[PDB]
DNA sequence: AAATTTGTCCGTACATTTTAT
DNA sequence: TATAAAATGTACGGACAAATT
């Protein structure tokens, strides 16, 4: 289970809920907690492991794909790239 | 097949009307809602494409002002 | 100040592709 | 070899929030 901040706005510190997720996931990757090529949780784990919808994880696994950190098999997954 | 998932058509459609120069740089594209009229398609499916678009680059976004051709 | 417009977040349903039985 | 289950993709709907007009 993973935290989230979950502030509102307004304050500095706080971002959108796919963005946190966002940067967990990116955290995996970049302290080689997961590996290339290598599969990601599924989204359902993720909805419930963060606590968000699946929405919000799509959201964010989108981002990182399109930002070159993941990529995905419809049916099989989604792993690091 | 020639079949292409609807954010796929909305987003040819724009980049379209983006390389005919149709609308130019800094220029705004119709809202949402005029594009999910027009289209005939979801709310969702239109932010899908547009959000596409964005990340490659074409437009820019800014919250409750519009959606502009970069 | 009100209305408009984009942003975030959530829910459902079904299709498509892969993986497990 | 064939079926089911699991996992991602598409599409849709609603409610509020934040920023601009
Ligand atoms: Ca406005």
């Amino acid at each position: 289970l993973e935290v989230l901040f979950q502030g509102p706005l307004g304050s500095e510190f706080m971002l959108p809920k796919y963005a946190q997720v966002k940067e967990e996931i990116s955290s995996w990757i970049n302290q080689g907690k997961i590996l290339p090529d290598q599969k990601i949780p599924t989204e359902n784990e993720l909805m419930q492991q963060f606590g968000v919808s699946r929405h919000t994880i799509r959201k964010a696994i989108g981002d990182l794909v399109s930002q070159g950190l993941l990529y995905s098999v419809q049916g099989g997954g989604t792993f690091v790239a």
